[PDB]
């Protein structure tokens, strides 16, 4: 696309907003940026020649623009963006800009849970194939920063928000791993609207990879599943493709059924992208996992401290608990911005005499209510931890898998995960 002479407005700073700014400057276009936050991240890294309006949106800027580039963090339903859409002003995201430029095939991955793992695995599978691959998007580097014509493959994680402003994506392989309640604060029309956003990822996709165990992930598409699907499991556990064994999961550093289904999805995607299977399977044996994604940060004195800060929704926390083995007592930490999510689904995993809940952040109270007889409620996570540490016995597990966003008290789930690791080392000895 050609943006010359166009009046461009970017909504939202941070790394993404900056990646968008650099995108236009390099192309000889000076955009204006606005952020509803008084001091958005990156503000000081923004070139002085770039006009900025913070602390709110500027409708005079918005209605005068030829192109509005909206951060996934602002809803198209916002009246200001809504008025501009009515006026016929074109609105896009960074992912849209990226798609219009990319000169390599794109593997697009989305889903309520497992997208970063799968996106990282496909990245890993391309590296083992000797493919110059750009991995990023909703994780790692913002898509616009991955743009290089020497790049031979792009692997992008895409959120429902990003997909909402994208229309030019023609993925060589795309998937929705699953759809479970999340982001309801941004989807006033319920689960189906949320799903509708994710389904956009299949539009123009050369191959669609669906989850045979989750009907919501379906728009033929190649499928993956536990007991069924083109890519499925076999029980010792094996990853099978159309009846043929391809990998005994004991060769994987990752465990858990959902991580095995992740392996199948990554494989299905890698295959569709033409990546050599041998090297893709090798990558499945070398990947160790993502930080904050069910990460043991300390295992000392018979006690495991696991950092699953990346569990920012009920489905995710549920994955950590379903089948979880604990010798003694599970001290589970929940809390933050639950985003109006129904927490009930967790309750069935919260019975027995070996559970303790330590609920904090904005929705702490609501989280304690799952089983008030075994729950404590503090304001912060550090209080929750200094509260549980004394009660930790050999055989116990301290699990931070909050089922919520951390944006209410933290910059991001990584900050919350890192604070948990520091505290655990402190109290774990
Ligand atoms: C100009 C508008 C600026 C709005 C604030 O900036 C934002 C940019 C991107 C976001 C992504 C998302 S998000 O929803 O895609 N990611 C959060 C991560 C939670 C956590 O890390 O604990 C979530 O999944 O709940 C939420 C809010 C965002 C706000």
């Amino acid at each position: 696309a050609d943006y010359q002479g166009k009046n461009v407005v970017i909504i939202g700073l941070g790394l993404t907003g900056l990646s968008c700014v650099d995108f236009f400057l390099a192309r000889g276009v000076t955009p204006r940026v606005m952020d509803t936050r008084m001091t958005p991240p990156g503000l000081d890294k923004l070139p002085e020649a770039v006009e900025r309006h913070t602390g709110s949106l500027n409708d005079e800027w918005l209605m005068a623009a030829d192109l509005i580039v909206a951060s996934p963090g602002i809803a198209l339903a916002h009246p200001s963006l809504s008025a501009a859409a009515d006026a016929g002003i074109e609105i896009v995201g960074d992912i849209e800009l990226f798609c219009r430029e990319a000169q390599a095939p794109i593997v697009a991955i989305t889903g309520s849970n497992g997208k970063s793992t799968v996106t990282t695995l496909v990245g890993e599978m391309a590296k083992a194939a000797g493919v110059n691959v750009g991995v990023g998007g909703n994780i790692g580097l913002p898509a616009l920063m991955l743009l290089d014509d020497e790049c031979e493959l792009y692997v992008l994680e895409l959120s429902s928000f990003q997909l909402e402003t994208t229309s030019s994506l023609q993925a060589v392989a795309a998937t929705i791993l699953n759809v479970t309640e999340d982001h309801m604060d941004r989807y006033p029309f319920g689960l189906q609207q949320y799903r509708a956003a994710k389904l956009r990822i299949y539009e123009n996709a050369k191959v669609c990879v669906v989850n045979a165990d989750d009907a919501l992930t379906m728009p033929r598409c190649v499928s993956f599943g536990v007991n069924m699907g083109d890519y499925h499991l076999n029980h010792e556990t094996w990853l099978r493709v159309k009846g043929e064994k391809v990998l005994n999961v004991k060769e994987m550093k990752l465990s858990g059924q959902h991580n095995y289904t992740n392996a199948l999805a990554a494989l299905a995607l890698a295959d569709a992208a033409g990546l050599p299977r041998a090297s893709s399977l090798k990558a499945l044996t070398t990947f160790t996992g993502l930080p904050h994604r069910f990460e043991v940060v300390l295992e000392h004195n018979g006690v495991r401290w696991i950092n699953d800060s990346k569990a920012t929704n009920v489905g995710s926390t549920e994955a950590a608990l379903n089948g979880l083995h604990v010798d003694g007592t599970l001290h589970l930490l929940l809390g933050g911005d639950g985003k109006s999510a129904d927490f009930s689904p967790l309750a069935r995993y919260l019975n027995g005499d070996n559970v303790r809940l330590y609920c904090f952040g904005r929705d702490g109270a609501q989280l304690a209510a799952l089983r008030p007889e075994v729950a404590e409620q503090t304001e912060t996570m550090e209080q929750a931890m200094r509260l549980l540490a004394p009660r930790v016995q050999p055989g116990d597990m301290v699990l931070l898998s909050p089922a919520c966003a951390s944006l209410d008290q933290f910059k991001n789930f990584e900050q919350r995960g890192n604070e948990f690791a520091r505290l655990a080392k402190e109290l774990g000895s």
